[PDB]
């Protein structure tokens, strides 16, 4: 099916409350999955990427953009780099 790549930005260390895109879906990732109230899943805001495969077949990929203590940085190579142009 289609691959709907999504991204979410959160400060590195906190807990995101990602709204469940589709009922009864497959959580694809190494990150923790925690079904929260009102169809959500709590995740540690960090630089990772997971995916949500819905019963429809829709693949909703999910990038997590950990905003460090300095969410600007720009230390020679963008904010942090190696998460963008690492080749």
């Amino acid at each position: 099916g289609p691959e709907l790549y999504h991204y979410q930005e959160c400060v590195r260390g906190t807990t995101v409350l990602l709204k469940e895109p589709c009922p009864s879906g497959t959580y694809e990732g190494n990150s923790p999955f925690h079904p929260l109230a009102d169809n959500k899943f709590a995740l540690t805001c960090t630089s990772t990427h997971f995916a949500f495969a819905c019963a429809d077949g829709t693949r909703h990929t999910y990038q997590l953009r950990a905003r460090s203590v300095s969410p600007k940085l720009f230390i020679r190579q963008e904010e942090v780099q190696q998460e963008l142009y690492s080749r």
